[PDB]
């Protein structure tokens, strides 16, 4: 009603107090754009912002900044009562450090600069921490500061740019909820995945007696995967944060230094603190180290550990109200014996961001400095970066920006001020541009071992050529069952994989399958040769038969498969004889078994087949070819067209005479042709074939005509037997 | 049910217990043995306990096993007591086990079937408000295991009580977070069928079982024509089971199967599914797809396995197809007899398998151009069984069975189509209506709607399948 919701912001707006509230949501309070609100809850803790309205958002929530969350110690789903107010200005605002870890705080001056151009009209009151970050990303962080007193005190005030600011400096501590709590905006990873694993055990912390046995059995344990430590192990002291609960750490550093008996009593030890603190949440990232066990002999007190641990669960009724959860770094390293009854039920598996993902944890390191988003549209944006950067994580990507940082310091800070004592004109001189990230990506910090990892194309039918016929055709296969399944039961046609294609490498073959997964919005599972090498030869063959099941949570999703069957005939012949190889039926026998109608499609390709099973030819597989001609005048014209869009327009280049003489140059050849004679068209470089048509017919000669009648009959005569 | 004492030898106990805290408590509950005797002792640590493949487990894993050796010893057999043991899989077990002196009876427990996961289910089916009688179908438990494979009772409880959750986030997060239950949230709780279904889409259903079994659909009411194998495959098959006394009347030999030959799945994977719902059998199914899972996890001598297995799970069918595919890669066989060191325990324990079961050796293949001279020979595969192409009154059959579920209309004539092509075998038929029946009537906006020629258009972009050369191949392979 008044009871309008809060979340985990999207759009930042790293400014605190200028929380996103929705046009359509403020419309229900009947309260206008710009003005100041009162945000009031109970405990009565009390906090200030301004309104700004956001777009995708719908008013069943109000989308909230953390710290402002943070300050109210907010949890999703709560009750506030809010409504506009008065508007006035401050005068003059005294403030002071918060001290508990900080180990005091900044010396020098600043107290105007600093403070000032970030003030930005923020709403608030007396006693308030406000969050300012900014100036570089290592030495500055989110910082809360304690206001002690103002002019126009507990009255709603936005402090203005022409308004001075006091830093007392006397050291002192919060006074309203500092740091050391991590919440679910400051955190950043997948989105639904955090919402899902919450959820599990959100109801339960909460209340006790909210849901109990009520719908199902509580959770009896979690064991999460990924990079145990970039951030993925920061989520495990967070969610304890938003609970209020206590937070038991098993670590490293504790089971090493613990021998026997010094660890086997520990163990009780610390699940004596369980029985105490509860209700409190037990996770454990040392299943590496705890239960590495493969049914080896590790020595006794690795099997002494486990199998305290197992009993550990089980000398719990399941009842101190209490969830016992896991992590470790991959899909390995972990008990075989877990996954029985009496034990760890439930596994999350937490896989790697995607292009809005990375997104969505940069955003977290984003804002330690001067960066922006709306503010700098293009030029600074995530996405700019995050379609360089390929296999990282946050840790990494925190690693990197701050290595990047020192880009940003070796431009600034070494041959300036060497100092102790920070000067004032140093603060203006902090900025970051793209150069220092782009320096990084050149330097050898990338490298990705990631096995299994996703993706998808920027490509969209703009920049596609002719051969309608078969664009009218891939959206019927792909398309119409998406849509239409209401109508697919009209007909009652069976199911069926997908189509197949075949002709010279990537003429457009890469880039027309590449272009329809952009068109659906839905993702993109390539699985090619160079690809595939790479896994068989780091033992991922097994992990193919998981791609198998990767591929039915990322659906809709097109499956991209191409000459993985190249290293079937060497071991025995196969081209419609069907004898491919021993890793490659884990292909075949997959197919066969896979469940149709999901939103996955088969698709696959080659130079001329020459390699197949009949298995491959029949149903419930690889099926009907799909003839790609070579492009014709039509055809070549507007794929010429796309290749000199790019580069400069003049007569000196007409598409028009060559395309009249040569039919039957491929997709590859044309755009082959302009990669080395568009070198020599127009002025790139001295040499005298320079702003000719003869370049291209020079270039024309010495390729091949690539015109074979010959393939293309014995295309007709592969298909229909 | 015996209300009798139950002692319980469990995980955490024996993982807590070093050397000489277990060594005495195998005593100590040994001890609670003769004093609650008459009791029963179960033990599902066998895994923990036992594990030995005589290697280096360490001192404490080899005294372990030899008390509980000795503590079974050590009892005349009667104080009126009887020891059980249980473990994961048919592996982790001590090979002396099976020793006498000690465990003897080893009762092995497989996984459920479409009647059996029925059982499980209504276990864990009533928590909650749903029915069986009061909804006939919807909300019945074969609708959702049909769509089940390779699950168990604590894997289904605990994929509904997260299918539960799909339950809850449709009603209760939004609606009441109270802690007082208020009494309207009581009538607002149901199960709809897509609770269940959102469960399926999802990643949750895994199948990690080595050797599975199954029963049909398929019945011969959507069977086409070639009704001469028709009674013929009731000639072989079912004649045995109800005959015997007049099998013994005649003293003809025994035999195992016939196999056939064919275009892939024409009818050929339909006809012999077909014959395993009307026996009323079950069904075994020992495919290419179905080996090449097998062989890579260690399975293939689990095939000697599923030998032994066939027999109590008789009557049933075994069905094998392609294995032999992969035998001439190595040697060249067809009518050599060169195959392979893993499909030599096909040929060997088809020849030394017991007769007169219930098993049906049935076998497939594109042309058969793979094979031993003893598997033309007795005692193992057996005579040939031709599948001609569907003829006119054969394929209207078939035409009629694909244009059943469609929609009906003149707009789609099927006598002639039939007269004009006499050679399109099972799977063309069957394939010409799937992209076909997309196009024909309205399912989608193209012009190629409500007419005869779509199916004319696709029939002559796809081969005519029709050769003479290798059907004469057949007869000249058949007799020689």
């Amino acid at each position: 009603g008044i009871i309008l919701r809060v979340a985990e912001a999207n759009s930042t707006d790293p400014g605190m107090s200028r929380v996103r509230l929705d046009e359509s949501s403020r419309r229900l309070l009947d309260a206008e754009i710009g003005d100041v609100v009162e945000i009031e809850k109970v405990r009565k803790t009390v906090g200030r912002v301004y309104r700004a309205r956001p777009e995708d958002e719908n008013k069943g929530i109000v989308r909230i900044d953390s710290v402002m969350r943070n300050n109210c110690g907010a949890s999703i789903g709560d009750k506030v009562k809010v409504r506009k107010v008065r508007t006035e200005i401050a005068k003059k605002v005294t403030l002071a450090p918060i001290i508990r870890k900080d180990q005091r705080l900044k010396f020098g001056e600043g107290i105007e600069e600093y403070v000032q151009r970030a003030l930005i009209r923020r709403p608030m009151l007396e006693q308030d921490n406000i969050s300012v970050p900014g100036l570089t990303l290592a030495g500055q962080t989110g910082l809360l500061f304690k206001v002690v007193k103002t002019l126009p005190s507990k009255v709603p005030v936005e402090i203005g740019e022409e308004t001075k600011i006091e830093i007392r400096e006397e050291p002192a501590s919060e006074v309203l909820e500092e740091v050391s709590r991590i919440s679910y905006e400051d955190i950043g990873g997948l989105s639904e995945q955090l919402g899902k694993i919450r959820e599990m055990i959100e109801l339960p912390l909460k209340h006790p007696e909210l849901f109990e046995r009520l719908g199902i059995t509580p959770p009896k344990g979690v064991i999460l995967y990924g990079p145990p430590g970039t951030g993925k192990t920061l989520i495990a002291r967070a969610v304890a944060n938003e609970s209020g609960a206590n937070f038991l750490s098993i670590n490293g550093p504790e089971i090493m230094s613990k021998y026997y008996g010094q660890s086997e009593q520990k163990l009780r030890e610390i699940f004596s603190k369980a029985e105490e603190t509860a209700p409190s949440i037990i996770f454990i990232d040392e299943i590496d180290s705890i239960a590495p066990k493969r049914e080896e002999v590790q020595g006794e007190v690795e099997r002494r550990v486990v199998a305290q641990l197992l009993t550990l669960m089980d000398g719990m009724k399941e009842r101190g109200h209490v969830i016992v959860i896991g992590a470790t770094n991959r899909i390995d390293a972990i008990d075989p014996a877990l996954r029985r009854p009496g034990r760890f039920d439930r596994e999350i598996e937490i896989g790697v961001p995607d292009r809005n993902g990375r997104k969505e944890i940069l955003m977290i390191h984003t804002r330690n400095m001067p960066l922006g988003m709306s503010e700098e549209e293009k030029n600074k944006f995530l996405e700019e970066m995050a379609d360089y950067t390929y296999g990282f994580v946050g840790a990494d990507l925190a690693a990197l920006v701050r290595e990047s940082a020192m880009n940003a310091l070796r431009r600034y800070l070494p041959e300036i001020d060497l100092d102790k004592p920070i000067p004032t004109e140093i603060l203006e001189k902090m900025v970051v541009t793209e150069d220092d990230f782009k320096n990084a990506l050149k330097s050898i910090e990338p490298s990705s071992l990631r096995e299994v990892m996703v993706e998808v194309p920027n490509v969209h039918w703009d920049d596609i050529g002719g051969l309608e016929d078969v664009k009218r055709e891939i959206k019927e296969t792909v398309e119409l069952p998406l849509l239409k399944p209401d109508v697919f039961k009209r007909l009652g046609i069976r199911p069926s994989k997908g189509f197949l294609l075949y002709g010279p490498p990537g003429v457009g073959k890469t880039l027309l399958a590449k272009a329809v997964a952009t068109e659906s919005n839905a993702n993109f599972i390539s699985i090619k040769g160079p690809e595939v090498l790479s896994k068989w030869v780091g033992e991922s063959e097994k992990a193919i038969r998981e791609i198998f099941k990767k591929a039915k949570q990322v659906a809709p999703a097109i499956v991209f498969l191409d000459e993985i069957d190249s290293i079937a005939p060497r071991r025995g012949t196969t081209s419609d004889s069907g004898v491919t190889e021993r890793i490659v039926n884990q292909l075949l026998t997959s197919l066969d078994g896979i469940e149709v109608m999901n939103g996955v499609v088969v698709i696959g390709a080659t130079n001329r087949p020459d390699i197949m099973d009949p298995a491959l030819l029949r149903a419930g597989r690889f099926d009907k070819l799909i003839y790609i001609p070579p492009p014709d005048k039509e055809a070549r014209l507007s794929i010429l067209k796309v290749h000199t869009k790019n580069m400069p327009l003049a007569p000196d280049v007409d598409l028009n005479d060559i395309a009249q003489r040569t039919e039957g140059y491929v997709g590859a050849d044309l755009e082959n042709l302009c990669r080395e004679a568009g070198m020599n068209a127009y002025r790139e470089n001295p040499d005298a074939t320079s702003v000719s048509q003869k370049n291209f017919l020079d270039a024309l000669k010495t390729i091949r005509p690539s015109v074979d009648e010959e393939v293309i009959k014995f295309y007709r005569t592969l298909s229909e037997t």
